[PDB]
């Protein structure tokens, strides 16, 4: 048993990380067959960011400006493109490390596993959950480019790749055809993300996997209404239940025999009283960065 | 910025793992050069695991009763050896995909990613610790074979390899050699770990981290001594902290421009007084599952 936050295996997207330089900057793409990907503010110097006319300042180069650099061999341009906030450069040459692969734009409480990269290389992989209000919550230091990922057999589904730190320290980008999650722009400004609630379908999901893991003290006598609950929920911030979320976690009430609003009425119980200095699956809050998918899959 | 528990890219282990079938048994290997690796138990059924005489049992397997798979290819094995725990199938094909690597016993309270596999199959990349107990809190479904690794530039080291769950829900398993970590064997018995006590050495890096990102509200205005905080660290179950450890910290120390025993005793304070319904870098608990390298790396 056991349950740990698990990113999905990264060997597929490894093999299609790129350095694309243009003028002094430098950032990583995504090489797909002959097409690298990546953040179109390649384009930009620091100043420029400050307020940039993406058309205006893309005229001023050809294909021969934007250096794409695969490992240590180097691709050569034959055509540059400007799609929505990504750039994409036609190369000559076909990735042979290309996976099977499809361009997802995920939903606000998904969850993906980035490939954090600095010059085209592979740093690190970690797990992390689209916000409600469209950021991420991660560690992007040089990452511009880095992408997010879900597997789904032996095909890769990208659905996230990075562009900026927001001026409150969270991070928003893109899906892979260039259009932002959320109302951001690829502008240095003061740019305001919403209120970050938590995904309450996370959460219950989450609880259930407790219960399978045998953590179980949170169980309570009492029940509740969606209606009731939602009351309950939006005074704290938590994202309203739908009848849709009651549908998701009915693999897990099987599992557990916990019909999703006993677990409901144990999880008002859980933030009106608080935790009272004990953990559930070794946490001290509740983590709301699991789908129903990832404790199914995982459990 | 940001700080996320991060795992290495998993490519380079992905190559390597095989399916190992003996009997009605299967569980994980690891394919390098020309030798599969993998738990010795797997030539075990489920009563022989309640005592089993690995010698006596082995006696009773040729070369041919082992069957190796790698992806939907099939290896032949030209010898088998039990090497401690480890059971070393030397086949005629050495692994195309072998990287290069190293066997490394790591220390209580070192950190590595784990590669989490079903059927040979790479299903999840997760960082954990080895406890001071020399246990691993991990996601253990089936997965018996997987292994954990470090790496450093371009080449693996494999320190761990899952063997088993104890009776009380946390694991064990073996260095690449096939040596347990702590007192643990290969037996479906009543085994006890000795006291989970936390990585001191890690707090403190990770509460640099919190600094180097912006958290600072637990800074105080105190300060201690080694001996004064070692009689409060054992007083709530952290390992004592070394002048090693202080050393280590050094880097860190240079980078917030906080010296070590001023952190201390913030985390002494920490510890006397709790958290507050206070969290920091987005936790309720203090985290001791990132080294001092891992940090600076990281960061």
């Amino acid at each position: 048993s056991g349950f740990r936050k698990m990113a999905f295996p990264s060997g597929k997207v490894e093999g299609c990380m790129v350095q694309v330089t243009c003028g002094t900057t430098t950032l990583n793409g995504l090489w797909l067959d002959d097409v690298v990907y990546c953040p179109r503010h390649v384009i930009c110097t620091s100043e420029d960011m400050l307020n940039p006319n993406y058309e205006d300042l893309l005229i001023r180069k050809s294909n021969h400006n934007f250096l794409v650099q695969a490992g240590n061999v180097q691709l050569r341009v034959i055509g540059h493109s400007m799609q929505n906030c990504v750039l994409k450069l036609k190369v000559d040459t076909a990735n042979p490390k290309t996976p099977k692969y499809k361009f997802v734009r995920i939903q606000p409480g998904q969850t993906f596993s980035v490939l954090a990269c600095y010059n085209g290389s592979p740093s690190g992989v970690y797990q992390c959950a689209m916000r409600p209000n469209f950021t991420i919550k991660g560690s992007f230091l040089g990452s511009c480019g880095s992408v997010g990922f879900n597997i789904d057999y032996d095909c890769v589904s990208f659905c996230y790749m990075h562009h900026m730190e927001l001026p409150t320290g969270v991070h928003a980008g893109t899906d892979l055809e260039g259009n932002f999650y959320g109302p951001f722009v690829d502008r240095q400004t003061a740019q305001a993300a919403g209120t970050d609630t938590t995904i309450t379908v996370n959460v219950l999901a989450w609880l259930y996997a407790a219960v399978i893991n045998g953590d179980r003290w949170f169980l309570n006598r009492f029940t509740t209404t969606l209606n009731d609950f939602n009351l309950v929920a939006m005074k704290y911030n938590y994202e309203p239940l739908t009848q849709d979320h009651v549908d998701i976690l009915g693999p897990l009430s099987a599992q557990t025999g916990i019909a999703v609003l006993d677990m409901c009425a144990s999880l008002k119980e859980l933030l009106q009283n608080g935790m009272n200095g004990r953990t559930i699956l070794g946490s001290a809050l509740l983590e709301d960065e699991f789908t129903p998918f990832d404790v199914v899959r995982q459990c």
